[PDB]
């Protein structure tokens, strides 16, 4: 989709680490292959909010801020805002908090040309509480207010979703994968690099 | 109660300036009145996390960072970890995602000595979505978690969050508020200082 973000090699990488040294390193050795890099509170509180530039300085790549922002409105618009204002081309926002805390995020994403990407649900052990009940409903709601950008969770789940958002909608997730998924995100299996990321993308 | 945090005047006050000189100046000429002090990601995020530090030396207040922690547990114990080593004395959570999410958090502040503070409910429009319903299920699974810090949203719902969570977990919110909770938080009342904060102090 020409009107979606382009992922280099469909392939998202999670850099999780909190050592600037050690983030940098991975993420330059593996640029030639991916140029889509998410990066994290851990990284960002630790290292500092200019650590986003300079990943786009050094390496050239487009940076997602997995902020799940789960504020008020008022105030997921100034994370938003400073966020951007840092050099973040998209955040990760909460669904779960309502439409109003969504739509403050597309706000200001729309005054400066960003994206938002909207959590609709996730895979660790408590989200069965009440964010596995609420998917549906929250990847709805994305739905009804132009949200374009998804980040889901299970291969079936995935299925559900993209059902949900429709073919046009761009969905990043954690062969099968990649049948719903635009893109997928992989973490450790790189960081914990060049070589890894290599198969992964020849494996697809 | 001994056991719980003590409230200088029970008020807090809630920063949500994100200029580091207007957030300073306000925080001091309050100090004579306040002794805690909420801060949330606007700040942090625009001046950097060495900001808690600051405002302990500068002031001696006692720090919350207002970051509404809503990540897979892993995450939300790297985000614990570092917001604690930058000073801040306690940190507010979602419990949304879920029971393992809010013990992450939990074991971090028992390794350190700091504390979490459950945020059982939200009040913006959107709350009714989705936080409105699990509100009270929220709040018991901190009390059987053994939080002991809570955070508030309508008179009526403080009442029966009161209920859920016992005498003697510590309660904070934004006269009859002081019923229920132990605190009560104050933002533009006061940076929007001196004189407003004596005038509600003397008010209670």
């Amino acid at each position: 989709r020409v009107d979606v973000m382009d992922v280099m090699n469909r392939l998202i990488l999670a850099m999780d680490l909190m050592n600037r040294d050690d983030a940098l390193r991975v993420t330059g050795e593996v640029r030639e292959y991916i140029d889509t890099v998410k990066i994290g509170y851990p990284l960002v509180l630790s290292e500092g909010m200019d650590i986003i530039a300079e990943f786009r300085k050094r390496f050239g790549c487009r940076i997602i801020a997995n902020f799940k922002v789960a504020d008020i409105p008022e105030t997921n618009e100034k994370i938003c805002r400073a966020t951007f204002k840092a050099g973040a081309d998209a955040i990760i926002v909460h669904g779960f908090p309502g439409a109003d805390s969504v739509r403050a995020c597309l706000n200001v994403a729309e005054e400066m040309g960003r994206e938002v990407f909207l959590l609709t649900e996730m895979s660790h052990p408590g989200a069965e509480m009440f964010i596995q009940g609420a998917a549906d409903e929250i990847a709805r709601m994305g739905v009804d207010l132009g949200v374009k950008n998804y980040v889901g969770p299970r291969p079936e789940r995935l299925s559900r979703l993209r059902e949900i958002i429709g073919q046009d909608s761009f969905l990043i997730s954690p062969g099968e994968t990649l049948r719903f998924a635009d893109a997928i995100i992989v973490g450790r299996s790189i960081y914990l690099p060049a070589a890894a990321a290599a198969g992964i993308i020849e494996s697809i």
